[PDB]
């Protein structure tokens, strides 16, 4: 009895894992994941950078990071408003790095940006980055509230 | 063997619980759920009130109830068309209550509503409530078919 | 006692399997699945017929097939843009078959369709069926890229 039960239990668990993986694939598909491409998702909520980071982390994702034109376009299309990207220069002013470590290899800065502007009155300059409506980038205060767009691997 | 196998299964089960909780969180997020706020979902199907209640019940949710202007706005945004609300005066004519129990704490009745109208010919007056496109409320027959909008906890 | 722990673990597994079924029900609901009707879904990716077949298969579904006016509208609304239907006359020209087998029963052909055009510049004629934005059917090249829409049982 005991051993047959344990073997059935291993089989129940495995079937459950298989079904959940299928559920996850279907969910990604319905959320717009393109074959073999990393995908972006948003709840359309605006919040400070630290919150987006915390939120996406809780989802086992990361704050969206465009690595090329295609991805930048994908994020632009998903967000549809100013959205934080996983890029900051908090560690060393002027040096933008991915939250996932490493210096920028692809950029799409709007003209005259980044400018580490202080005029926002929120304190400090601008150490975070957002993708604005047309896909161009702007450095903004990490304390300002923008759309949360999380990224999941290909 | 046996006890080590059983101990691994506990770990396998626990890991599955966490993964499924993650899937639910991601699904809620993709469905527009805002942090710490209840969310509304619809499949855009129109059906009588009894059907909406059974449907939301099966999904472990409840028929959408606006507790304030914000939520009322969210529900109308989700439904897009006339939808039933979890409020009726079926227990005592004239006294609208939440299906979940209790008297109304917020209302957005359109002018000259509720009127417990009989002119619809479905029999009886009007004991159910629909939120019309412009966020306003109208009492309607529970037998009429309107959009099913379910609500899930904050 | 091992047996007792095993019993409790079996209970946990049952709770999890019901929880996953609920997750699947909620997702289908959020994606527009009507009660007792097939479920249609898309990731809004355009690709050749071969890829749509491959993708839907990986999800354990099939390329969307309208079998009546209702399903036709349902697919049209889901895809929003030209999508492939699981119908083709690849084998024998003029004999449209379902990817799931059998000769075409219900059809919603436009006037002058199917015409098996060749001048598209893709090689061959038109052996696939796309439900154009308007809802009507039009045969097209199975090499052209159209929206991927998969269906799942009622
Ligand atoms: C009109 O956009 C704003 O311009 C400022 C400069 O004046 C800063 O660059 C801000 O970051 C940017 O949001
Ligand atoms: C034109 O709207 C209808 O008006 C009736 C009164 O004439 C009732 O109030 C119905 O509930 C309402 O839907
Ligand atoms: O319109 C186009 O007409 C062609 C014939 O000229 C073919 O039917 C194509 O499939 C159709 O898209
Ligand atoms: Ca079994
Ligand atoms: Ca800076
Ligand atoms: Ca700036
Ligand atoms: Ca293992
Ligand atoms: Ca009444
Ligand atoms: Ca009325
Ligand atoms: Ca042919
Ligand atoms: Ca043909
Ligand atoms: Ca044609
Ligand atoms: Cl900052
Ligand atoms: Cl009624």
């Amino acid at each position: 009895a005991i051993e047959v039960k344990l073997a059935n239990m291993e089989a129940e668990i495995n079937t459950l894992k298989s079904k959940l993986e299928l559920t996850n694939k279907l969910h990604a598909f319905s959320m717009g994941k393109k074959s073999g491409k990393k995908f972006f998702v948003t709840n359309h909520e605006r919040m400070p950078f630290s919150k987006v980071k915390a939120l996406c982390s809780e989802l086992r994702g990361t704050v969206a990071i465009p690595r090329n034109a295609e991805e930048n376009k994908a994020i632009q299309e998903v967000a549809k408003t100013s959205a934080f990207l996983g890029i900051t220069d908090e560690v060393t002013e002027g040096q933008f790095m991915y939250v996932t470590g490493g210096r920028l290899t692809y950029s799409n800065w709007k003209k005259d940006q980044p400018d580490d502007w202080y005029g926002h009155g929120l304190g400090g300059g601008e150490d975070c980055v957002t993708i604005v409506d047309n896909g161009l980038w702007n450095d903004i205060s990490c304390q300002a509230s923008h759309t949360a767009v999380c990224e999941f691997p290909a």
